[PDB]
């Protein structure tokens, strides 16, 4: 037997009001706010890469090796 | 037997009111806001990637080896 | 046996009133608000690629090793 | 037998109200806020990478090795 | 037998009210806030990596060697 | 007097406002307002009597959630000689 | 006098505003007001007797949640010869 | 007189505001007015007796959250001759 | 006299403000203003007996939570004659 | 006079500001005004008699937590004659 990531609740009455609840998250993006107010923003770009916004990955894999959840603005020019 | 990523939840009673429940969240993007107001933006691109808006990825993979979840304003020229 | 992200609830009861819920949530994109107000944006492209939209992507696979759940603003060049 | 990451109650009573609860949290990134208020930004890129925005990357995995979960803002060159 | 990073909770009553209820936190970011007022920022690059955003990455993972959380602002070539 | 120009560009933008007042927006967010939540009452051998004479009375197990925005929100008032002139 | 001007670019923002104001904006918030959570009661054996002549009385589990702008808000309230003139 | 220029360039933003007057902002924020949150009560035997002629009166287990903007938020009140002129 | 400019450059910004005055603003904060938590009662055999003739009475388990603006908090007020000219 | 300039630069920023005044602002913080926490009362036989004529009484286990702004907080007031001109 092996347990990994388990969330257990048992609850037990004869009378009266009787609540049982049990949650899991894994891999969960939760809450990203973001504001910008008269921001000014100027970009040039000659073959780059450039990344200004708002980016939010959330990535639950199993038995999965080698995996990227994200790679954000890069340049890449591998021989 | 294996148990991965479960939510289990067990009520019992006689008399009155009883309430169970189980909730799971595997790879999940929840509650992402973004506001611009007023925002000057200038972009002038030449062969390049300029990323500046909202992205909000979720993936999940059972048995997936090099997924990738999110890959956002990149430059590739591998040889 | 095998359980993976299962979500298990059970009630039992004689006179009253039970509630018995399970929900799951996989690769879930919940709750994605953006706002622009008197934004300005000047693109100047030639040959890239420029985002500045809202882009939302849920993906759920099983079994699948090397997908790609986004790929969003990039220039590719492979040889 | 293996425990791991596990959250487990149980709770018993004859009358009155009984509250049980379990909860897990595995890879999850939760609350995170930016604002940005009269800002200047002036970027200039030729062949490089430039990050400025708002990055938020949860990954759970489970037998998986050499993972990455973020890269943001590189420039790889491999031979 | 083994227990690793496990909340365990048990209450037990005859009349009245009991709460019981376990949380368990693993490889979670909370509460990140970052404010930019008023701020000049002048950047120019020249096949580098310049990052000046906000950076959150949080991940678990199990039975994985040589895992990198976060990877970022970087230039690499090996050869 | 609010003047904006913009001459000889390839992308141009002008705006000019003489007065201006924002207003209130909600991006993604929860609001409660009178709100009860989760009340849970038990018993077993209760025993009321109650007697009322031109009176307002409240008994039992009362769960009250009121918003209100131009008026009085009220649970038991026993009042009189109530008059606007 | 407000004057913003751009001549002679290849991109170009020129605003001007003579007054401004800026309103409450909420993002990614949560707001409570007002709110009950939470309320848990056992009685077993509980003798109530009420004589009310003339008043208000609250009696029992009460779980009361209110949230007014412009007005007032009671629970109980025994009061006589109200006027507004 | 308040006055922004910028010329020959090749990306260029001029702006010019008289006055300003910025406003109230949450972000990703959390608030609690007049907020009840776990309250428990046993009671076993409890032996209430109550009389009440011409008042208010507030008994047994009471949770009130009250929030209010322009005006008064009272629990009991015996009051009389209220007049506004 | 404010004035700001930019001349001859390739990424060019000028903003002038002649008067500004910011703001309040939140970001990841948590209030909480008149926020009643955790309580907890016992009691086995309690007698009560209240004869109450013309006021405000409060008995038993009270848990009261208040935020008021522009107005009086109250829990017992028995007052009389209250005018306004 | 305020005046900013910025003259053959390749990234110039100008800025000019009159008169600035900054505002309050909270960047992960926690308040709390008026909040009661943690109390707990154990009572096992407890006799309470209570006579009030014309007054304010407050009895019991009470739990009060109140935030004002502009107004008055109390919890157990009773005067008479409250006259504004
Ligand atoms: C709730 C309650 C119960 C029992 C005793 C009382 C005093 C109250 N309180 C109020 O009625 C408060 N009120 N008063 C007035 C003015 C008014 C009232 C009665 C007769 C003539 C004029 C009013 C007018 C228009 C819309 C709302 C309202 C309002 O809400
Ligand atoms: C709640 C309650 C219960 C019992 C005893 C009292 C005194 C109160 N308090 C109030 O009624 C407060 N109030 N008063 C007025 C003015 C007014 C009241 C009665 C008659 C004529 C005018 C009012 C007018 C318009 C909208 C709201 C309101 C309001 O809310
Ligand atoms: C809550 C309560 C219970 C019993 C005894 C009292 C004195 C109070 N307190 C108040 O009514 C406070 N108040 N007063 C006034 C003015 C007014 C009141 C009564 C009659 C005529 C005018 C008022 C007007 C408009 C909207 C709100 C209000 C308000 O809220
Ligand atoms: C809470 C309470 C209970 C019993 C006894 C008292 C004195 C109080 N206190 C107050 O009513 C405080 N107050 N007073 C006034 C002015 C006013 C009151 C009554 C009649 C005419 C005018 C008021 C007006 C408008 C909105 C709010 C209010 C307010 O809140
Ligand atoms: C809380 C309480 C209980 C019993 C006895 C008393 C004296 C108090 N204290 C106060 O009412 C304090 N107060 N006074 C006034 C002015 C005023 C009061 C009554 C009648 C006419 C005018 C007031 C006006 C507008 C909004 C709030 C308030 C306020 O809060």
């Amino acid at each position: 037997k092996t347990k990994q990531g388990v969330a257990e609740a048992a609850g037990k009455t004869k009378e009266g009001v009787l609540y049982v609840g049990s949650k899991t998250k894994e891999g969960v993006v939760h809450g990203v706010a973001t504001v910008a107010e008269k921001t000014k923003e100027q970009v040039t770009n000659v073959g780059g890469a450039v990344v200004t916004g708002v980016t939010a990955v959330a990535q639950k894999t199993v038995e999965g090796a080698g995996s990227i959840a994200a790679a954000t603005g890069f340049v890449k020019k591998d021989q």
